[PDB]
DNA sequence: CGTCCAATGACAGC
DNA sequence: GCTGTCATTG
């Protein structure tokens, strides 16, 4: 009962046998073998991988049990001759694709890029059911680390530690296979991985099962793993020219920023060294000392601060926005453009979806500039960097967001009838606020003050003091105080939520989202009252903030589910690369933001898309509040209009 | 000693 | 070599 490696491509009737076998089992664990070429005498041929040099993938071990890896070599040439790489890719395929009736699981560690890298390098689409231990290790505490496989198989199967004893890369977040760094072959890191990724997912199926999170682990967070994967292949569109046009119209306001601050000072000073401004604001001037964002917007009322803001505004546009996007672009041949392919993160608190290198989702809202004109000498222009993401040329972004989605499940569970009240009027509850706090016509508020309305809103349901609004709102904190407790009066029924939130939260040790993934929160009965009270607000923002997190993504897996039905084409950006002219067809998942999912939809799909998305996201799941979306198309990100 | 939540990511002065 | 702070987004 030792481990055991079946080379099943050295012999044709091994072959068959392992096809046979293979064909009739409905749950399996793959891991691709992924080795860098380190020397020329041992250097295996295989499919080479993007992004990387040097680097191909040699084979694929495959495991349904016990401690018996099946390696699949994926060589140029075999033992026998007999079975040419053509026939060995036509079963692989046969094998990784299933039929309707037909039921079949495959578990795989770091399924997105193992998804990725069969179809772009070996050309092979997985059409199965998919099982990750990374996710199901995150539906057990989605504030644990990070998993790897050393932890996994500590926590889940110590008893196969003894086989990870001279791999280091079982303790990087990187799978066995596919970490070429390791000198140990890749046809040993895969089989070693087969085994125990197939054996530590049962022992994990048997907790989710436990925990009643297997549902939600097989209809929502692994289909979820799928629509972000086609999301990667996809990357979004990103338009080099209209970056570098805002980078130079943007570094114009800094120059004249910068001349009109030195004329303010009387000399020259530099806005990186904090001394030069600290000199200059209070040494060299009569401002209250004691150069920080809120000791600026303090000190807003002589002009200088104001400069010192905006000019710190544009420069984290430029050295933090434009060049790590003009940096990450790529140039897409089958396409004709250039794209940003950015990585999904799903390991987080609350079941939100973020994106790293880069973060496309922490890209500048439109903030306006005001440039010298023939007239007006201040005349506004917006600086809007979304619109440098465009889809494909011939096609549409096509933006669909829910209209105040946390808000209307705070009203499904604490049933404040004041709050569905709110809701069903249509106004905008922001500009109300700001209509309310400064005493104007609610049309006039701008996007700034509604802003600062929406920080005000969420702040004080989720449990801001007064001090902190006091610090928002510029008054006093006892003024402040008036307004939570004139919040508390009015809206009765979302404070009796948060305070059953609090007490259940203390006892269970835990909380639930609408879905059941439940978020530990031991410092609820902690005897530090800062570390108490921001548990107490975890509680309540993380079933709120999670539920909202879980409808998101149910309804992105029952959309991308009708958009292959419709449309045959290609199912990704990167199937059309993968298999190698012919027309865009559908829509695109390139982008989720918390709320809203943005698509790149071709012209002729841009009505049926829009209308499937619309349909899918208002049925995701069922609430005593209805869930309203609105939908908005456009030449790029920052140019929506509203779409019927 | 720090009281809206979630997130990525560049720096710094411990 | 960093934990913390602080830009930005939701
Ligand atoms: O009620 C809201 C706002 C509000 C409305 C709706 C919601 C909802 F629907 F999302 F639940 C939440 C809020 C709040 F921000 F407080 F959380 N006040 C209370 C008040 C008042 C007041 C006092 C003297 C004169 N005039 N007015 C608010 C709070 C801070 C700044 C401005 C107004
Ligand atoms: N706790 C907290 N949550 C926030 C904050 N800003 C946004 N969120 C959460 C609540 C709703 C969700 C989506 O944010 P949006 O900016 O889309 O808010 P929105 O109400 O949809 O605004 P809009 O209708 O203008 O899009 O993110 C904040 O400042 N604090
Ligand atoms: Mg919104």
């Amino acid at each position: 009962e030792s481990l055991s490696i079946i080379d099943v491509a050295s012999d044709q009737n091994l072959f068959q046998t392992f096809i046979k076998e293979w064909r009739c089992k409905k749950r399996f664990s793959i891991s691709l073998a992924c080795e860098k070429i380190r020397s020329l005498t041992s250097s295996k041929t295989g499919f080479p991988i993007k992004g990387c040099d040097d680097t191909l993938v040699v084979g694929l071990a495959v495991c349904w049990g016990g401690r018996d890896a099946y390696y699949f070599s994926l060589q140029k040439e075999s033992l026998d001759p007999s079975l040419t790489l053509k026939d060995r890719m036509w079963y692989l395929q046969s094998c990784l694709r299933k039929e309707s009736d037909k039921e079949c699981s495959v578990v795989i560690y770091d399924f997105i890029q193992s998804y990725k890298i069969l179809l772009l390098s070996c050309g092979i689409s997985l059409e199965q059911s998919y099982e990750d231990p990374k996710v199901a290790c995150w539906l057990l505490d989605p504030d644990s680390q990070e998993p790897t496989l050393h932890s996994i198989v500590t926590s889940f199967l110590p008893h196969e530690l003894p086989l990870l004893e001279g791999m280091e890369t079982s303790q990087g977040i990187q799978s066995l296979g596919l970490n070429a760094g390791s000198e140990h072959s890749g046809r040993y890191r895969a089989s070693v991985e087969s085994i125990l990724i197939f054996n530590s997912m049962n022992q994990l199926n048997s907790l989710l099962q436990k925990e009643n999170l297997q549902d939600v682990f097989r209809k929502v967070e692994m289909p979820s793993q799928y629509c972000l994967a086609l999301l990667e292949l996809n990357g979004i569109g990103f338009s080099t020219a209209e970056c570098e046009s805002q980078k130079h119209i943007m570094q114009a306001k800094l120059d004249a920023i910068e001349t009109q601050a030195y004329q303010l000072a009387g000399h020259s000073f530099s806005f990186t060294s904090s001394d030069d401004i600290a000199e200059v604001l209070f040494l060299e001037l009569k401002l209250p000392p004691n150069t920080s964002k809120d000791v600026l917007n303090k000190l807003k009322a002589h002009p200088l601060p104001g400069l010192i803001l905006e000019w710190r505004r544009i420069t984290n546009a430029i050295t933090k926005v434009v060049f790590p996007l003009q940096r990450e672009k790529c140039l897409n041949p089958f396409l004709g453009m250039e794209r940003i392919y950015p990585v999904s993160q799903s390991h987080t608190a609350t079941g939100r979806i973020t994106f790293t290198e880069p973060n496309i989702q922490n890209v500048p809202r439109d903030f306006e500039i005001k440039m010298p004109t023939l007239a007006d000498r201040g005349m506004p222009f917006s600086i809007s960097m979304r619109h440098a993401f465009v889809p494909f040329p011939g096609g549409s972004i096509l933006a669909a967001d829910y209209s105040q989605l946390e808000l209307r499940i705070l009203a499904h569970l604490s049933h404040d009838r004041r709050l569905i009240q709110v809701l069903n009027t249509g106004a905008d509850v922001f500009r109300s606020i700001a209509a309310e706090w400064k005493m104007i016509e609610p049309e006039s508020v701008g996007d700034d003050l509604r802003q600062q309305a929406k920080q005000i809103c969420y702040g004080i349901i989720y449990g801001m003091g007064a001090k902190s609004l006091g610090e928002q709102m510029g008054i006093k904190e006892n003024d402040a105080a008036c307004y939570i407790d004139s919040f508390k009066s009015r809206y009765t029924g979302i404070n009796q939520f948060m305070t059953e939130t609090v007490k259940n939260c203390k006892r269970d040790g835990f909380v639930q989202t609408i879905l059941g993934r439940r978020r530990y929160l031991p410092g609820i009965k902690d005897n530090n009252p800062y570390r108490k009270a921001h548990a107490e607000r975890q509680a309540i923002n993380t079933i709120v903030q999670g539920s909202a997190a879980d409808i998101v993504k149910i309804a992105t897996v029952n959309i991308q589910k009708q958009l292959e039905t419709f449309h045959s084409t290609f199912k990704s950006h990167g199937h059309r690369e993968g298999m190698l002219f012919c027309p865009i067809r559908g829509g695109f998942f390139i982008l989720q933001l918390h709320d809203e999912l943005l698509y790149e939809v071709a012209e002729e799909d841009v009505v049926q898309v829009a209308q499937i998305v619309k349909n899918e996201m208002e049925s995701a799941v069922k609430l005593s509040v209805k869930l309203k979306v609105k939908v908005k198309i456009g030449a790029s990100w920052g140019e929506l209009k509203d779409f019927d």
